[PDB]
């Protein structure tokens, strides 16, 4: 609830999670460093113990033994007296880090390692669009993983999600329609997750156990979690997660090109570990499904250009035929105006304009019409707050809140435009979660019922974002007379 | 040298590799079935005293204290009192198939699973364009077999084969460029290769281990060794490779969505198995690359699509300018020619149509045009054999031997055509390895100078095959005047 959730450092909150066991060398001669609570308990021996004495006497060398594998492996399981256990190699601030978890319990004699690849690329034959590969994708992760809830977001220009898709499990209400307010992620969560592949939580009952030593003089702030897989989360989402009530999490982000192109979660009403040879498969996962949707998204994209080029075709059909040309594109109107996308058009003859789809106001026609000349559009002006900019067409606004215009005729005053509503009517009503919950909250952090107002609002008289691709075309119509 | 080597069912040969292990059960009583001298070896008594008695009683039934689980794993390795030994479970002709396969000698301590894995993945870093992809794929695919060569091959349309891409090791030949005539690849084997993802063979120099009983009463025909990672090969392919004088090879399946796009194989000087590890992941490779190739081929097509839809621009660069169409196109045909794939084209004005590139003489090419009148073609005729359709031009063939036509008006005889010669120049002397070699060859049965000299016999006077999409921008230059 703190005004400090978008801008708390991440970085900063020092907890970390039941199990992980902090663990550190100093360069040449190896001098440990800090350590937390739950690390003496697996090694036995006090922390404060533990530490200030050398490196070898606090070190079990017969896993030490491994060191000069670990090196290069960065991390395999190694059979500690107590269980199996994976070992784990980092380094960070100029100190190398170690790090140890509880490894394959169950004895894994069948499902071995790199069957799950084979196990889940099968159903992934085709690969011929982006909702139904992501959907059937969500699908096998439902069968691998074998959990309560799996989620797919996407992102916007300004970063805000959406929800696009999901598989539930069966006894619980799908969140389909969902719109994803980018304020709640910070700017530094979203480059967290953008630096590193992957990320999960077990448990939202585990506790921030803090670090001792908490201050470290040679950074005066404490050690970045970049290679742990056990960070914690800032406590803002940790109370989301409380909410949302699902204490097993799983993220898994898309990265195009540089730039990260969504998220994949999985969630678990029950609390449950996960093995480390599920979780180091889907890092396999993500590269594929990134190269995937790419392909897929441009060969989508490179489709579109196409088709809309190739609408000049039924232009040309219209174009030469006999009669007016207004009666001739008012009679193929349908095309004219999802061509440029808006959902309505009108065009200056010098008398009365030609509009199909959404009407405007007749005399409010003209006066935009005269209203655009002291506005020196050079080419072509685009907007989606056109009410900020002109005031007067507030009350005509959620059937136009943003348009794309052009000089029908750039000597004489024969002018289009393009307008396009709001951004409400166009997806359902999906938008909601409905069934209010019996419990009160104070659903500023809770998207059901509570959030997603922030969104809306933000959103509030505004329509979609124009494409140059559209503008292209407008050359074309441009040379009609 | 056998006229049948085309119509060979590979599922007769009836033998096996040396090292495999024939077992078999008979279903609910799971009696014994044919065997092999070799394979008694392993167990210890003669393969007569093996026939007549019960299931358990042939078999060890230490290693059947894991069959429960080989219903669904189908396969771990086992200790065999003797060695390790690696189970196959399997079922053909309506009957269960087992089999076993001497284990990775090399204690493997290291070369873990996913590790191999891991290792290849990384090199999968740009993936953006077709040749790159199988070229560092053949790479990675070097080391890790880290055998003498590998090898790529795409068929065609009549699935002919031709040399994509390769990767030699030092103190061998190349063997790019040449086109391997599919006659020598059978239809049947064609089909094997389809429906399963591996085949290998890890020695030339063994023999084909015999089976006994050869036949059985129930299909008066031995087993199908479909499954079997150990079917033997035909002694004519056993021949090439030893005229080739590689012992080791293996081979990759490679399928586009139903239909089998090329293959990959490895070679080796040095008889030499494979690990048990590596092979596992080769099959993962397969969907994968499969799926990739996919949406890349679409992002390639809708690509060629907008460029030759982007082809209006340099059109358009002649069109507008005043002068002469004939001469305007003239000046930029060059940029024409590639946009049907044709060499040339021209366009009868009822008097001389002026053609570029290479040319067939004038006089005949108003012969020739003249001669398509009698011809009632709608819109166009699309020819790779127009020697064969039109005998005197076959003459030059060299200058023409496939052509695409356009009538430019339908009631007059306003036509244009986009001649296409044998492909003979475009495809460089590549298809000849040189190096003839010193023992007499029947050469028949060798790729080396010998082979794809049946290719060129099948191809001469025949130019290569039209595409769709020029066809569809037929109607560009239709509309011109």
């Amino acid at each position: 609830e703190l005004s400090q959730c978008d801008r708390e450092p991440i970085h900063l909150l020092g907890g970390i999670q039941a199990y992980g066991v902090l663990l550190a060398f100093r360069g040449p001669d190896r001098r440990l460093e800090v350590v937390s609570a739950n690390t003496q308990a697996l090694l036995g021996r006090p922390p404060e113990a533990l530490l200030g004495k050398t490196a070898a006497q606090v070190l079990p060398a017969e896993l030490w033994a491994q060191w000069e594998l670990l090196s290069a492996r960065g991390a395999l399981r190694v059979a500690l007296p107590s269980g199996p256990y994976r070992a784990l190699l980092h380094e960070s601030d100029g100190l190398t880090v170690l790090e140890l978890e509880p490894a394959e319990l169950q004895p894994d004699m069948e499902e071995t390692a790199l069957e799950l690849v084979r196990r889940l690329v099968s159903p992934l034959a085709g690969a011929k669009g982006t909702r139904e590969l992501l959907q059937t994708a969500a699908n096998t992760v439902r069968a691998l993983t074998g959990f309560d809830r799996v989620m797919v977001y996407r992102f916007d220009a300004d970063w805000h999600g959406e929800v696009l898709a999901e598989s539930k499990r069966e006894g619980m209400d799908g969140f389909l329609g969902m719109h994803f307010p980018a304020t709640d992620i910070p700017v530094q969560a979203r480059a967290l997750y953008t630096r590193n592949p992957l990320r999960l939580i077990a448990n939202a009952r585990a506790r921030p156990v803090p670090l001792v030593p908490s201050v470290v003089p040679e950074l005066g702030r404490p050690l970045d979690l970049s290679g742990s897989a056990l960070r914690s989360v800032s406590p803002i989402h940790l109370e989301y997660l409380r909410n949302m009530g699902v204490e097993a999490s799983f993220s898994l982000s898309l990265l195009k090109d540089g730039a990260l192109w969504g998220l994949i979660a999985c969630h678990h009403l029950a609390p449950l570990h996960l093995s480390y040879e599920r979780r180091r498969a889907c890092e396999v996962l993500t590269q594929l499904l990134a190269l995937q949707l790419s392909s897929e998204e441009r060969a989508a994209e490179a489709a579109e250009d196409s088709h809309r080029a190739a609408l000049l075709g039924p232009l040309a059909t219209s174009l030469g035929a006999g009669g007016t040309l207004e009666e001739a594109l008012a009679k193929d109107g349908a095309r004219v105006l999802e061509l440029t996308g808006a959902t309505g058009a009108a065009l200056l003859l010098g008398g009365e304009p030609l509009l199909v789809g959404r009407t405007p106001s007749m005399d409010e026609v003209e006066a935009l019409a005269a209203w655009l000349a002291p506005q020196p559009f050079q080419t072509s002006f685009h907007t989606e707050r056109l009410g900020s900019l002109y005031p007067p067409l507030a009350a005509r606004a959620d059937v136009a809140a943003g348009l794309l215009a052009v000089r029908l005729a750039p000597a004489s005053s024969r002018l289009a435009l393009w307008f396009r509503p709001e951004a409400v009517r166009t997806i359902s009503w999906a938008g909601n979660p409905r069934k209010p919950a019996e419990p009160e909250p104070g659903h500023a952090r809770l998207h059901p019922r509570g959030s997603f107002q922030a969104w809306e609002e933000t959103v509030r008289e505004t329509s979609p974002a124009w494409k140059r691709a559209d503008l292209a075309a407008a050359e074309g119509f441009r040379s009609a007379l």
